[PDB]
Order: structure tokens, then C-alpha cells, then sequence
RNA sequence: UGAGCCUUGAUGUGUAGGAUAGGUGGGAGGCUUUGAAGUGUGGACGCCAGUCUGCAUGGAGCCGACCUUGAAAUACCACC
């Protein structure tokens, strides 16, 4: 399920990874694939930290960052 | 008396609208006998039309893509 969403003026961007039906390793590899496909287009005018904190969550989850 | 931090909140009428349209992960039923819609009343907000909570009442429904619409739900959890 390819997804293409846009960032806001503040710079907080998140896209779909899938429902809770996907298991842990699939979720982690999807996160890794999205992370690498996002960092591969790191612009030179993005000086500083590129990925700061991801607020991943579910229907009864809370936004916590990961590695 | 200035400055900051994990957390909980309050405010989000471009005009096309039931009317005070930020959006994203989740998302087409969450939430409500771990008591929801309707009443008198207090403070916050706002584009003086209107939103949230305390108090007592009621104690079982406002809300859905609802009809429109550039962006959809404040149907629900977290972010800013």
C-alpha cells in the first residue's frame, strides 16, 4: 500500500504504515523502509537533525519515538 | 517579578455549510450503567452567531462520509 502525503508548515510529517494486522517485524521493516526512502532525499537546506521524533500510535496508543 | 521543562486542558466561521472548516498515525463507529442527549447557572474563547467544564436536574444519546464543500469532522485516542 503505497502512500504519498505532504508535510505542514511546522514540519511534522507522518504517513500510513498499515493497520494493527501487521506483526512486529513487518511494522519495523516498513518503518525502516519509509525512513530510508525519506532520508535518501535529504536536502542540503535541511541543516541540523533531519528526523527528530516520530509520534507513532494506534487506536489506543501514544506517540513515542524509536531508534 | 522574567526564562524553561514530561503531563493534562481551553480557542480555532476564507465563501460554497445543520455551524466558529488547521491537519496528520490511526481511521466508518468511537464514547456514554468505570452513567450519554435535553434544563437553571459559573468561568475560559470567539468573526457577539456560538464551543468545553464545575454545581443541581435528567439519568440513555449529540454526533458519520451526514446536505454543501479547496481542505472533515472537535465520531474517538496522540502530536503540533
Amino acid at each position: 500500500g503505497q502512500v504519498r502525503y505532504r508535510n505542514d508548515k511546522n514540519g511534522i510529517i507522518h504517513t500510513t504504515i498499515g493497520k494493527v494486522d501487521f506483526d512486529a517485524d513487518k511494522l519495523k521493516e516498513n518503518l525502516e523502509a519509509l525512513l530510508v526512502a525519506l532520508k535518501k532525499a535529504k536536502p542540503t537546506q535541511a541543516k541540523g537533525v533531519y528526523i527528530k521524533k516520530v509520534s507513532i500510535s494506534t487506536t489506543m496508543g501514544a506517540g513515542v519515538a524509536v531508534d
